[PDB]
């Protein structure tokens, strides 16, 4: 059954996308974007987080780019919210969580950051005419605080006053610096980007995750040695769970094929190992995380002998195995791929999609069912861009610039033999 | 007006299939696929039927090859129920009804067994990794029980333990096993099954049609003489109407036309008769049983004077009718197959649509209001294919081929030369 | 950011075009189309309008050549009606208002029977068997009444009989004659349709318009002089407000270039003015009207000074905007058209779309919400599709023609 | 086998084209365009025809819409020629033939004065700031001299002095004046000259055709009853042969369905006279001219019983039975059409291209060995364009602004 690259398929994906563009909406709140709740109402307790605000700055640049009216509106309010109250007047960079009553969380987080930069960057393939300045400004603040020159690697995080950096090295922070870094250098070309994006890669995954059968290490000391243990009696931790997190596995599968691609697209010849630990993550999330316990889905995290430890299937693993498939499709022509991707689209409308409430659930028990553990509510659109969008694209340039350009169903041009 | 191969068209078409898929989707049972009512309930006192799982099977993989999530695992669903509870375990073949408690129905109809094979061809397009043995299972049923050698036509039914073949031949078992044989030809390119199509046809349409006024005889005897008066005493039955059924008519028409087109496919110059007999059928069609009675429809059937006797509009008959004005136009390029077309999907968004309760109404009075008669439900959705699905695609391969072929929409200033 | 003339945001449009035809549906009534209210539903007091029908026959007429099921039959439906009460088998033309018990307005309004031989010729582009004996029939009516021969302009209104004309003579009538002239040129080619086009444009735009810094006069006396203080004491009138309505102006606009494309698809220099005036229009559209008063949207209507008088926002003269927005994009390739359309969509989406209740609202406040004041629920569809169908489009030959054609999506690029 | 509507076909078309637009070339002469003889040089004794340089500008218009450099330069020659020599200033109009130092012919002949009208219609397509000048005053002419209002028919010639015309009315120039008709419609979107062309054809075609088994007659009196036995004497004619001449019969064909599609595209039905007449004529062409004496290819001139009288095979009426096969095929998707089409261009490529002289043979005797009898050398590549590039555009618009519209391959499957 041919899907990839067929307009049937991508006209499914299309419309689904507008579903998701509409639920997100609902968090519009003063000082940026709120945390919606299984039914799309905005959970104020919750407040205006820093990372979900730039991830929505994120969305809508894309659905801006596809044409949608209102979508340019959400990034224009996503702009004047990295300037509002997300921004540290005093020390520079922004707080991790405000409301329209003050800072909740004043603390610089580098996760967070990496975001900022993502959704200045993609919001700049809008045209919006303050979103160059936003991304300069972002620039600023990563290069002085969250991009070490000295170790080379992304720090995690610091107080508000920048004072003292913490005593950790994240692997998940540094892969979405990764991801922020592609589109920076997709709408910059300065070549430190992509030079930092595959430096960080070399270490996490070529070095580190590739000596243990593609099982990432995320937990570091601030000398980059590998705290295995880290979080074991916190183990289903929302940002750094215990052990090994394979729907984070896949995910930097995908990134380091956009790194290939844009190697790929100035004329140079990829380095090997691209491909090679794309295919082995892959492989190493399906062995240890796919249906490992009488059930389909993917587990949320397993110990470092690949056994489960937290059973619930969460939203984005799979939905990050989804875009992991077509990029390996994209690059290998192997069918394998696109049959992994076929049976997780199945499994999404089965279990995950939400056509009576909107969105999707994030969170499954092991038996499939909705539940309340590791998260709480629908707080994020963002990830289902990579299953709904990024199968409709090149892999270079990213998303937000793919989109831009033009290129939606570019490769949708007798496929049942040659 | 130009509609056919046009993308406006051809999206709504889409949109509308959509809706359709998601109907169809409330009958999946633990056996297979059950009955839907007016509101999309399953009526479980209807059981699983053999020929609503097996068209069920063939639906799913035109949906599956389409990219839509989920239909997948409807052709798995569809897969599993005809190697589990449909499957007799003891003599082989299909029932004809089972329930969760057991056989409703044990008999062995060649009607029900052409769609099985229909379902298994069409899901052999999807690589279902099952498909191909159960096309090769079903294959085999056909020829040892539903194919005659020595008549060189299919046989209609048998007792659960094949003992001995109903003393009855059918027109409508045989036009299914013409639809099943187009779509086996399409997925094993031997031309024993198209060369078995024609000679049907040849029978049933090329003969006794022909010199009928392209009124299709049904009801035979076992030496393919017809039986004129059958059903007489229960002229509204379902699948056997007393005298001429017009739906059927144009029915064959269209797949007299694929056929054309198949032998087209690989250089052979088709026998003429399979256009002008398709020709003569749809004419026939719409002169017998296109408002007949001083309001619009197509009437269920016609006297062997082409008199109505069943007034019902029922809503197979105008869909096959739009599939055949589409291959005739096809054909032809003769505008007034498209014209008919359009006269006939404004009828059918008129009357048949169900926006509210879902699906399209299965069948009307001769006024074309909801009526209860003839049917029971709105336990299909297979035929809606055909004006939704056919005509955005060539005529060779059929439709499930095609679809999974990647050629939806490939024909797709056309108001003037 | 590139929308025109890309198939994201083109289907965008389509799915909103289909959600607009739903709307129009629940019109029908025995003798046309009745007033659609705020809910789709219809508002039987205010019967059977003339230009409400004819403004449905062309709007189906282009649903039915996008391959809609039923769109064919409204346009039959429209047709028989035209054909039936609304007609005046007696004296000629339609009138005016009609409903189930008879007459409610027997007038013959110029306005009106523009929009009558606009949906005939759109009808004609259908094929139905019947629309070409309407089109014939309804240029008989307008070139004996409606097109002046000795002024070489239209004439207003007639009372039911024909025997006596309005002292008054109308730019925005003459507007929607130019807007049905374009059609009828698109199924004919007669040049006097096209002549008499550019001959309308060239007295209402090219000479009052301009010298009066593009702020179009509407009234005139029979002389065809104006009449600046028209209306002083109805200044909200729906079709005949005091001063100027911007709206027209940006209208008169896209009209203009209709023109200028058709003349360039019979290999002939458009004049230069067609062009030159659209643009003038557009800028004295945003220069009074857009956001005059410290809140988004267009106002109504502005005095001759230019300073807003009515300022609820109407629905037609922001989709009309954005229509133009798009032929001035095609016919200039500067990106500050496309600017305007892109926010003038987030504008329509944020405060007049309906999602809940269908269609989009008819009128807001000065604060962008809704409202009954200038208005009275939903009764036009018409317009909407300048905004939805339009940019789809190429300027010649016209809206229904086009479709007909199927140029949808015909042209559809960060760098060059 | 499939051609039509194929890209390979259509590339072999085009490469072919351009070997022709080559040929021509070389008949660049001070005061228009010469007569090229077998080898592609002027013949110099023949001077500067009209019908010549005429067609030369029709033909460089449609190279030039083609991109192909040096077009334009010949478009521009032939507008210059059309202002000079064989202009006559003092009378109007232009003389027949004219050499560097003055007058050959000064007669006014209406069948070299529709191909006027024809070149300067197309010449309009290309833009060429002087065209539409020339098409306005061509008009003039031809309104004042050529067609007859009393008539509703075209005249055939003038002496230089326009103070009598020739008695003697022509099928010929009535069919060329259809031709030239179809293509000022297209650059004037005026109704008027499509009328004048159903007009001549009804006469021409639909009656006295059609009653004589689709043999057209071409001599008329002045009260356009038939000379039966004109040119008797003269048979082999090379503009006015005794009898039937098969190739116009075909050509007839053809145009008719140009107005059946320009009809069409005013969503007008076309009468069904147009088809069923182009259809006969092409049949009856078959019937008479095709392969009658023992070996293929198309006859010169029948007489009235359908039996060869000239049994040369000249060049243009084969040409324009491909042309016209095109043009059925496309109307009635009949693939006997497609398959004539194929035999003619087999026999064309075996005995009437050549490509060691250039261009096309003119003339081959009734065993299809090159001769010279009817005609003298290969001063035409007009025909030309309606073998080559007709198979790759839609019948409406024509010719000239087809290709100026990008319509070139618009239309480009061994079974349903
Ligand atoms: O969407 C939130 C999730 O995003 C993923 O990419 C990872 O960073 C997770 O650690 C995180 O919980
Ligand atoms: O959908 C069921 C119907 O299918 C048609 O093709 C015919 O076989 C009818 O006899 C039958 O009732
Ligand atoms: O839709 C109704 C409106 O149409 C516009 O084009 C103008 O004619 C207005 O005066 C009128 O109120
Ligand atoms: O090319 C010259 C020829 O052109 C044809 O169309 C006819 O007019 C012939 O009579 C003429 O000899």
């Amino acid at each position: 059954m041919k899907w990839f690259n067929t307009l049937s398929h991508n006209r499914w994906l299309e419309q689904e996308t507008d579903r998701i563009f509409n639920f997100g909406k609902n968090a519009v709140v003063p000082t940026g974007f709120g945390w919606l709740g299984n039914k799309g109402q905005i959970k104020e307790e919750m407040g205006t987080h820093l990372w979900i605000t730039a991830r929505m700055l994120h969305v809508y640049s894309v659905a801006a780019s596809m044409g949608r009216p209102g979508a340019y509106d959400l990034v224009d309010h996503g702009i004047k919210a990295m300037n509002g109250a997300l921004r540290d007047k005093k020390y520079g960079g922004w707080y991790a969580c405000v409301n329209d009553q003050g800072v909740v969380d004043a603390s610089k987080q580098g996760y967070q950051h990496f975001f900022a930069l993502l959704g200045a960057a993609s919001a700049v393939t809008t045209g919006h005419p303050e979103a160059r300045k936003l991304l300069d400004y972002t620039i600023e603040v990563i290069e002085k605080y969250f991009w070490s020159e000295e170790e080379q690697m992304c720090l995690e995080s610091w107080d508000e006053a920048f004072s003292q950096t913490e005593d950790y090295r994240g692997g998940n922070a540094n892969m979405h610096a990764v991801e922020a870094f592609l589109i920076v250098y997709d709408v910059t070309h300065d070549k430190k980007w992509l030079d930092r994006a595959l430096r960080i890669a070399s270490v996490i995954i070529h070095d580190v995750a590739r000596n243990g059968d593609y099982r990432v290490n995320e937990h570091f000391d601030s000398q980059w040695n590998p705290i295995r243990d880290y979080n074991k009696d916190n183990p289903a931790h929302r940002f750094r769970a215990y052990g090994g997190t394979p729907g984070a596995w896949i995910e930097w599968g995908r990134l380091m094929l956009h790194l290939h691609a844009a190697l790929e697209a100035r004329f140079e010849t990829p380095p090997a190992w691209l491909l090679e630990d794309a295919k082995g993550l892959f492989h190493a999330t399906i062995r240890d995380a796919w249906a490992p316990d009488g059930a389909d889905g993917f587990v949320y995290s397993v110990d470092w002998d690949g056994k489960p430890i937290v059973r619930e299937r969460v939203r984005w693993p799979i939905v990050e195995a989804m875009g992991t498939a077509y990029a390996l499709y994209t690059l290998t022509d192997d069918s394998q791929y696109e049959e992994w991707y076929q049976k997780w689209w199945d499994y999404c409308i089965k279990y995950l999609m939400d056509y009576e409430n909107g969105s999707w659930w994030q969170e499954l028990d092991a038996d499939n069912k909705v539940t309340t553990k590791v998260w709480d509510g629908k707080q994020d659109i963002y990830h289902l861009l990579h299953c709904l969008v990024i199968p409709r694209l090149p892999l270079a340039p990213g998303l937000a610039p793919a989109v831009a350009a033009g290129l939606l169903d570019i490769n949708a041009k007798h496929h049942h033999h040659h």
